[PDB]
């Protein structure tokens, strides 16, 4: 019925990944507990910092990338929801399921990553854990790993950059391709088509 009618939350920021130094890290900033009532409320006062946030919803967790002042994630784990920020629930700026995309506004305090216009094909994948997976482009919108592993451990990492040797933003980790649970290559939606949709 209308009145018993519940709202989604938000997409809340828990993490980041740290590569500001020598050695990358993912760093916790919010535990699960306030993370469900931050998702309920969207008001989210935790200062925010770096390139790469580890999000979550009540239900799944993964990545969202700063990239041009925008936040950007895969729809897949974000859907249309809002995400939190310190005056509350924020709506996407940028939707678009056919691409596996959405974007918010980057959020205060977020550095973000220039787009590459290197035309590189020696890029770096970065996962949730923060491990940096050297991975060949292959296509537009795809790249073979180097060194293959189950899929496990890509799994959480949607919504993660790509990037080229200089550091620029080349795309974001979107889908991941296995034979007998081995990823062998990854999808992803290149900066270009973000750049098209800006
Ligand atoms: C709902 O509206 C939409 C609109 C457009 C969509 N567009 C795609 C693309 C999609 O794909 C799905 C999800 C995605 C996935 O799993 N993403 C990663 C990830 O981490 N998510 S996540 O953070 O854990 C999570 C779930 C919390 C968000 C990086 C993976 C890591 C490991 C993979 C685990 C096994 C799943 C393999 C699958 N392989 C695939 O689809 O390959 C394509 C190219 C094929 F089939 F053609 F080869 C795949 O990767 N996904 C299957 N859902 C869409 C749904
Ligand atoms: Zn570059």
């Amino acid at each position: 019925h209308m009145a018993s009618m519940k709202k989604k939350g938000s997409v809340v920021i828990v993490g980041r990944i740290n590569l500001s130094g020598d050695t990358a890290y993912a760093q916790q900033t919010r535990g699960e507990e306030g993370c469900q009532e931050t998702s309920q409320t969207g008001r989210d006062k935790n200062q925010v910092e770096g390139e790469v946030q580890i999000v979550s919803t009540a239900t799944q967790t993964f990545l969202a990338t700063s990239i041009n002042g925008v936040l950007w994630t895969v729809y897949h784990g974000a859907g249309t929801r809002t995400i939190a920020s310190p005056k509350g629930p924020v709506t996407q700026m940028y939707t678009n399921v056919d691409k596996d995309l959405v974007g918010w506004q980057a959020p205060q305090g977020s550095r973000s990553l220039t787009p590459c216009t290197c035309g590189s094909s020696d890029l770096y994948l970065v996962t949730r854990h923060a491990d940096v997976i050297p991975v060949r482009r292959r296509g537009d919108s795809r790249g073979s790993l180097l060194s293959p592993r189950p899929i496990s451990y890509l799994k959480g990492s949607s919504g993660g950059p790509l990037l080229c040797p200089a550091g620029h933003a080349v795309g974001i980790f979107r889908a991941a391709v296995s034979t007998r649970g081995v990823a062998k290559a990854v999808a992803f939606i290149p900066v270009e088509s973000l750049e098209t949709t800006m």
